[PDB]
């Protein structure tokens, strides 16, 4: 997260870190045994880390649970990043509490202008590289479809939305990938892509989660 703020330990209780020897992506806990992330975060050997603030220090609220299976969306295209969504099942159910909690799926799509919370352990620099240990947060509005399409000609599908600031300075970045965009207590987006970070006229692009609720529910119901 570039130009954000330190969230505070366990203030974003649905935020997960995906770890394969190191943090490589964010995710969102949607029930005791399932995590939503980006399809571009797919790899083998994933351990889900819940209750994290400082990802380099065991602070006492963590739960570390290996993934039993990952399910990339059947229509995910890695070139265009269309349908950039994946489900991860935990080998055992997380113990839910005030610091490790699920986030609700949307019942409706959030509109442009809606104010949301984006979070992650991604790069905090727009030019350099600096990775934080503690969770960073950014309040950002959803942008209009037209402004999103004008920012990225030929690249925005009906499964994507832009959020952030056209002036730059405040954005998600590498390592925030797969993490949450939450609006009114619902998971509306997944950190998907962009062009650099916090650059003028290049806001973050996010997977439009409301399009996938039926797939998520049916997949969970049979897996
Ligand atoms: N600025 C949006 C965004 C989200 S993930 C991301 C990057 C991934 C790799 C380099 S940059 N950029
Ligand atoms: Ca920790």
């Amino acid at each position: 997260i570039v130009g954000g703020y330190t969230c505070g330990a366990n203030t974003v209780p649905y935020q997960v870190s995906l770890n394969s020897g190191y943090h490589f992506c964010g995710g969102s806990l949607i029930n005791s045994q399932w995590v939503v992330s980006a399809a571009h975060c797919y790899k083998s050997g994933i351990q889900v880390r819940l209750g994290e603030d400082n990802i380099n220090v065991v602070e006492g609220n963590e739960q570390f649970i290996s993934a039993s299976k990952s399910i990339v969306h059947p229509s995910y295209n890695s070139n265009t990043l269309n349908n950039d969504i994946m489900l991860i099942k935990l080998k055992s159910a997380a113990s839910l509490n005030s610091r490790v909690a699920s986030i609700s799926l949307p019942t409706s799509c959030a509109s442009a202008g809606t104010q949301c919370l984006i979070s992650g352990w991604g790069n905090t620099k727009s030019s350099g590289t600096s990775y934080p240990d503690v969770l960073k947060c950014l309040k950002a509005p959803i942008l209009s479809d037209s402004s999103c399409k004008s920012a990225y000609p030929g690249q925005i599908t009906s499964n994507m939305f832009c959020a952030g600031y056209l002036e730059g300075g405040k954005d998600s970045c590498q390592g925030d990938s797969g993490g949450p965009v939450v609006c009114s207590g619902k998971l509306q987006g997944i950190v998907s892509w962009g062009s650099g970070c916090a650059q003028k006229n290049k806001p973050g692009v996010y997977t439009k989660v409301c399009n996938y609720v039926s797939w998520i529910k049916q997949t969970i119901a049979s897996n």
